[PDB]
């Protein structure tokens, strides 16, 4: 009983560039699937015509994954010269009890290390400095670096949040509301590795497993433009 976000046509580029992939990597739907009105409890359009996200579990997702028109999966140079941009106009409601972070974009390499997570959380401390209740800008530091630098973006509210990701040039750039929260931090440790977007709602460190993290897009958007 979902409406699929396909019906609102808004979605058509997104859809025809995404892959959805729950409740772990595995993916569920690919462009045609999702084009097609696909539609789950994890994945479907509200009825003020938001894509909404939901899942349970540490470390579950319900995510899309950047494809290209072509049909290929995304694989831009991370730290390639044309611009690479990721667009979305993202509620993140006041989260159930036990979700305590939730990714909701990211610029992710064709391996196992995230360049970008942007998330939403319940309580941060960076350098020894705790913030409550952020959205949260986390770039790895380097493929064999666990670490990580942090920058707070934005006080969380419910309301509809335009974020925009530029990777360019060896620099990544982040703005919220048309702010500018993240100016053009250097992701050179991603020079040879390539990189794809992903969004939606991914479960990060929960303390009620049963609970679902849940993430609504009103927009989404995003180009790779090919050298
Ligand atoms: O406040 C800090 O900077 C804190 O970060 C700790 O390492 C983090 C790391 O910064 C990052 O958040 C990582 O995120 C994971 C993600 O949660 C997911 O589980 C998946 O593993 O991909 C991401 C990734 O690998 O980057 O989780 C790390 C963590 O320890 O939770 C430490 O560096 C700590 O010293 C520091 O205080
Ligand atoms: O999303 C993250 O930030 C996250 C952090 C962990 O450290 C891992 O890096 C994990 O990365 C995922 C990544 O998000 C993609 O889902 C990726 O998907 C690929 C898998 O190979 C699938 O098997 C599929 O066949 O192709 C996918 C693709 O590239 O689109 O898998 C990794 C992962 O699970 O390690 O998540």
């Amino acid at each position: 009983f979902y409406t699929a976000p396909s019906t609102e046509s808004k979605f058509t580029e997104v859809l025809s560039k995404a892959k959805l992939q729950y409740p772990t990597s595995t993916t569920v739907a690919f462009a045609d699937d999702l084009l097609d009105g696909y539609a789950a409890s994890y994945f479907y359009l509200t009825s003020d015509l938001y894509m909404q996200f939901q899942v349970a579990g540490s470390s579950q997702r319900s995510e899309l994954r950047e494809m290209e028109t072509s049909g290929d999966e995304a694989a831009w140079d991370c730290t390639g010269s044309t611009a690479h941009v990721a667009s979305a106009q993202i509620a993140i409601p006041v989260q159930e009890d036990g979700i305590e972070e939730v990714t909701i974009l990211q610029v992710h390499d064709s391996d196992v290390t995230p360049v970008l997570r942007i998330s939403w959380v319940s309580s941060i401390t960076i350098d020894g400095v705790t913030s409550e209740d952020v959205v949260l800008a986390t770039i790895r530091n380097g493929i064999d670096d666990s670490t990580a630098t942090k920058t707070v973006l934005q006080a969380h509210t419910t309301s509809r949040t335009e974020f925009n990701i530029n990777v360019q040039n060896s620099k990544l750039s982040i703005t919220v509301d048309g702010t500018t929260e993240l100016d053009e931090a250097d992701i050179s440790q991603f020079d040879g590795s390539t990189c794809y977007f992903k969004a939606g709602a991914y479960n990060n460190n929960p303390t009620d497993t049963s609970a679902n993290a849940r993430i609504k897009m009103y927009e989404l958007e995003w180009v790779d433009h090919h050298h």
